[PDB]
């Protein structure tokens, strides 16, 4: 059969990655954005658009290469996409150069052994067949101004990039299927050309996979076991080991230092700097400086395949190739990551660093950041020292400095959206590990906001925030954490500067809210806002806090809205609050699942804590019943509550009279919100009982989307024509009648009143009303109006 | 609420009143005889008519006719109303007739949803150098298009063009039209308000009307931008008109996404004493927790400021 002929070719082609291939082949942990390799195109849910759209992420060195090249082993196997599919195709973007024009027939015919394929016969179920494309991140040289150029002809001849940028978006045989595996930095424009793509992430190995991919590389058993040891003997290189290209790096150095007779815990020693040592312990000048040129030349054309002539220009000779290198004559690099970090050594060995710092941005995912990286490397005073008297050669220093201007030109700039994120920073700057530098140069960011989703990820921000003396505002990700949260917030506590913690939607937990917690109380710590939105917390993070606001005098605020806290929570963090040296003032506790009963307990803080200034407890089911035992303890003068706040708390007018009292002896309570309450107009007429003392202070009183009506209005009308301190107000969504709003037109026309602003949005007024509120806009333009819906 | 006769014996003895200053006809489905009957009936001398409301009447073009003749005739009607009558760019021709003539007093025109296009614009332009009494033109929520006004505002350009507060809600415009917007702009000093809600404008389109904003001439009171479909990247350009604009007072972005980055850069450009806005509105889009903070904040130091961040 035709099939089983091509994939016994496949087989033949894809055996070895030389090393056999599946022996050393160690499994992947991947998840979309854990998802098994065998439940790939099966639609989870049955109304999914056509799954032949799947997006792989991954970092440099994760396995995207080796996992479409098991992929395609297995098809050729016998193992998966037998009685599913019956075609698996191979393209890669290096060999499809994008300025020969081409066919699919070029594509099948390249993948296919014999150059004379059935053309005609393979092209009728494209349902059977997938397209690989590999290394994505060589295509989109011209997607930017090629949009609009479709082709659909199987054997028409067009540009690589066009015609790969129409197989995309499903219409040059729109129900084949393709498997896409790119880097994460520059999907943004590419989504657009997906029609409901499936965007998976590879993470690697995990410590079970790290163990066995050891086993699987060395042929001693007790030599795999010792450096699988000696990995763990280093937690930071353990941490590295998570992607499979830097265990195959160690697994060779090692293999090297014992063969020759070299310790090995020397390489365990050997932190962040993999790439130099290994370099070093593999093994002048004309040929450094020969490769270092073609990788620098490679890097300015996009181009792998290099020729002889490229080696002429640099002066490298036939005598000239390496490990490193690979003659097929085509010369290609290994793994891209030695490229870039030939490239990254040839600019301290065109020279002008600038492109390097500028010309970022003219190639897809961002080629520069990783060379860039191993020049935070290279530029290591030891690390330089290092490289000086290991290869005899002298290295630039005014790079150091370049390299600095261009860290605050990123920290500094406005359009912000080019750039690759912070964390790429954190990355540098914990690669290069030279103090005095990355004080200075970090110094820099005021504000840090960083994402997290690894060990490495976890360990730099450990390093980079330890090292840091001038932040102010700091914000984490956890995207997917005990052991996590202790390793960064350690720190946290000895950080002398830190003022404001954002934490708002990171599921960190309730353990590691505690662990938080513990990191918080120490005395070192200057953290004067906390804010805690949507972590996921509950009732027993409650006691906690309870004992960090019974210990610590600087915290201001606080924030814990969308947590399940409930009336038990609230109990718990009471206790806290009533302690003589809590200093909070503004206490957000919205949608926190509450109930009434809690409420009594809230009382006592406002009569034990007089810091605590503006409350916000709306979005609770606290009832009328929970209102008034609030305000009954609310009335005394003595109590400093400012801004308390009920939105949506399902109230009516029974707690209006409480209320009415609160306005009536409190003198300080300015603002109050009460929307989304059935209040009504026997409600509203019981607040206009106490708005009409004189002793009133309120400062605003909103009431959108209380369910009003007209009968109150002359209740509207003696407010304002009374209350001589409210300054603001809201009648969203509520029917008042055109007469209600000609004579709150009145009203306000006298100069004795001086309110300064008002809203009446989203309802159907009339053209009188509308001329009436144009003229009180006209003749007095202070009063603002949002009548318009 | 089911009239020719009617409106005969009704409209007889309003002539005669010299006390009606007001008239609101608004949906009564009169029809088209009856406002020529209406019309016999008010360029009679006595009437004291200064207002005339007719939105949703029904008329057409043939009405247009007899209310040019009202208004050549005419001289205390002030302001009038034609919102959702099917005059169109013939009903426009018609009108523009007795606008044009010495004795028209019109102050403000509405002509909402009068299923216009550009052809009438022309014609409108002559209005405004031959009346200067028409102050404010609402000649939105028609399919007046980047043609047309370019057409309106290269005859609007002129310094003793009276116009002051045109609206073109709803229009489908796009950036073509806001080079010249931009010249109105840079020209006339007194036209203060200005609408177009509704319009594919773009931040190129923002951005060309910044180029006329930071004039020193401008006079521009208001700027209306809501559903716009703007975008960030002409935000440098919001940071400039704010900083530089000291006779702008109002402004809106609702329905524009211009995200976290904008608002705080907002914030703290509206921050310093040198930015004399007092009112922004921010309805209907989804903010930040430290966007809020900052809002509150520049709530709090500066009262006077008024913002409608909240949806
Ligand atoms: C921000 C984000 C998600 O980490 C990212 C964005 O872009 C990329 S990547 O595609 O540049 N890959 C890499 O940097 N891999 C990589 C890493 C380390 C060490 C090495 C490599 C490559 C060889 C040595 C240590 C952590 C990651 C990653
Ligand atoms: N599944 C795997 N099993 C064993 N080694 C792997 C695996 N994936 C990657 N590697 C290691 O990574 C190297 C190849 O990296 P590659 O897959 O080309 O990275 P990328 O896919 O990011 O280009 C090989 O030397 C190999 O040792």
């Amino acid at each position: 059969d035709y099939c089983k002929m091509y994939r016994r070719h496949v087989r033949s082609r894809f055996y070895s990655i030389s090393v056999d291939l599946n022996s050393r082949y160690t499994q992947l942990q991947l998840v979309k954005e854990s998802l098994k390799l065998e439940l790939l195109f099966e639609p989870e849910d049955g109304h999914s658009e056509p799954v032949h759209t799947v997006v792989f992420q991954g970092a440099a060195g994760i396995g995207k290469t080796i996992l479409a090249r098991k992929i395609m082993l297995d098809w050729a196997l016998g193992k998966l996409f037998k009685d599913k599919f019956d075609y698996l195709f191979f393209i890669h973007c290096r060999e499809v150069s994008l300025r020969t024009p081409r066919s699919l027939a070029d594509l099948i015919v390249s993948c296919w052994p014999d150059p004379n394929p059935p053309v005609c016969k393979i092209l009728r179920k494209p349902s059977r067949i997938l397209f690989l494309m590999d290394g994505f991140d060589e295509l989109q040289g011209a997607f930017d101004e090629h949009i609009g150029e479709v082709c659909t002809d199987w054997q028409k001849a067009v540009r690589g990039d066009i015609l790969l940028s129409s197989l995309i978006r499903k219409k040059l045989l729109p129900k084949a299927s393709l498997l896409i595996t790119t880097r994460p930095v520059a999907l943004e424009k590419l989504q657009h050309l997906l029609d409901h793509p499936r965007h998976v992430e590879i993470l690697g190995f995990s410590e079970a996979k790290r163990k066995e991919y050891f086993f699987k590389y060395f042929s001693n058993e007790l030599q795999a076991r010792e450096a699988f040891r000696l990995i763990q003997e280093n937690e930071v290189l353990f941490t590295m080991c998570f992607i499979p290209l830097v265990c195959w790096i160690v697994c060779t150095g090692l293999k090297q230092q014992m063969e020759t007779g070299k310790s090995l815990a020397q390489t365990s020693k050997t932190t962040t700097a993999v790439y130099v040592f290994f370099l070093s312990s593999l093994l002048f000048s004309d040929y450094l400086q020969g490769l270092c040129s073609l990788a620098a030349d490679g890097i300015w054309n996009q181009k792998i395949l290099f020729e002889e002539c490229d080696l002429r220009k640099h002066g490298l000779q036939k005598t000239d190739v390496s490990a490193f290198l690979r003659m097929n004559r085509f010369y290609s690099f290994s793994h891209m990551t030695f490229q870039e970090f030939f490239a990254a050594m040839y600019y301290l060995l065109n020279r002008d660093v600038k492109v390097l710092l500028e010309n970022y941005g003219k190639f897809e995912k961002g080629y520069l950041i990783f060379v860039v990286r191993f020049l935070f490397g290279l530029v290591n005073q030891e690390r330089t020292s290092y490289l000086e008297k290991k290869l005899s050669c002298k290295i630039s220093q005014q790079v150091r400095l370049e390299l600095l201007k261009w860290i605050e030109v990123k920290a500094k700039a406005k359009k912000l959206q080019w750039q690759p994120s912070q964390l790429e920073l954190f990355y540098c700057l914990y690669e290069m590990q030279e103090e005095d530098f990355v004080q200075s140069a970090m110094d820099h960011f005021p504000k840090i906001e960083i994402n997290l989703s690894t060990r490495m990820d976890h360990v730099v921000s450990s390093f980079c925030i330890k090292n840091c003396h001038r932040v102010k505002t700091l914000s984490l990700g956890f995207f997917h954490t005990s052991s996590f949260c202790r390793g960064l917030f350690s720190s946290l506590s000895t950080n002398r500067s830190l003022t404001e913690l954002d934490l708002s939607d990171n599921t960190l937990g309730d353990p590691g809210m505690r662990v938080l917690c513990e990191a918080l109380q120490h005395p070192g710590c200057n953290i004067q806002r906390l804010w805690l939105g949507r972590c996921g917390l509950s009732h027993q993070c409650c006691f906690d806090i309870s004992s960090v606001l019974s210990s610590s005098q600087k915290l201001v605020e606080l924030d814990l809205s969308d947590n399940a806290l409930g009336d038990f929570g609230i109990r718990l963090l009471c206790v806290g609050l009533k302690h003589l040296l809590c200093n909070l003032q503004k206490l957000w506790l919205v949608s926190c699942c509450l109930t009434s009963a809690c409420c009594q307990d809230l009382a006592l803080v406002l009569s034990s804590n007089h810091s605590l200034t503006r409350l916000y407890i709306g979005e609770n089911a606290l009832g009328d019943s929970g209102v008034q035992v609030l305000c009954e303890k609310m009335k005394d003068p003595q109590c400093n509550l400012q801004k308390l706040g009920l939105v949506n708390s399902g109230l009516t007018s029974i707690c209006c009279s409480a209320l009415t009292s609160v306005l009536k002896t409190n003198q300080n309570f300015t603002h109050l919100y009460l929307r989304s309450n059935a209040l009504g107009d026997t409600g509203l007429r019981l607040l206009c009982e106490g708005l009409l003392h004189p002793d009133c202070k309120l400062q605003m009183l909103e009431l959108d989307n209380c369910s009003l009506t007209s009968h109150s209005c002359w209740n509207l009308s003696t407010i304002l024509t009374h209350n001589h301190s409210l300054r603001k107000l809201n009648l969203g969504n509520n029917d008042l009648g055109d007469l209600c709003v000609v004579t709150l037109c009145e009203v306000l026309k006298q100069q004795g009143c001086l309110l300064q602003s008002l809203q009446l949005g989203e309802m159907y007024l009339n053209r009188e009303t509308k001329r009436a509120l144009e003229a009180l806009q006209e003749e007095k333009p202070e009063l603002t109006i949002v009548f318009e819906i």
